[PDB]
């Protein structure tokens, strides 16, 4: 698996898009997933949560019309998640958290 920073800041940029190892919350629910469990791994083995859109409503991250974030979750493997994303834009603009959404760095 891509579940690295560098690996998926990489990949996106390489193809566009996510490394097949990602699931959408609503998609990680439908299999089982619940938040509570820390049952991911169980349900959806080799999987991590991303693809789901970053509101930035706080405009910490640069705005712009027609400019939709996303979020994906980095260096997870099982139980409960962890509080590393990366963030791209639809003009493929990378940047990174570890903190829960609270700081963000450019990465690409």
């Amino acid at each position: 698996v891509i579940n690295t920073f560098d690996g998926v800041a990489d990949y996106l940029q390489t193809y566009h898009k996510l490394p097949d190892n990602y699931i959408t919350k609503s998609e990680a629910q439908a299999l089982g997933w619940v938040a509570s469990k820390g049952n991911l791994a169980d349900v959806a083995p080799g999987k991590s949560i991303g693809g789901d859109i970053f509101s930035n409503r706080e405009g910490k991250l640069p705005g712009k019309s027609g400019r939709t974030w996303r979020e994906a979750d980095i260096n997870y493997t099982s139980g409960f998640r962890n509080s590393d994303r990366i963030l791209y834009s639809s003009d493929w603009l990378i940047y990174k958290t570890t903190d829960h959404y609270q700081t963000f760095t450019k990465i690409r």
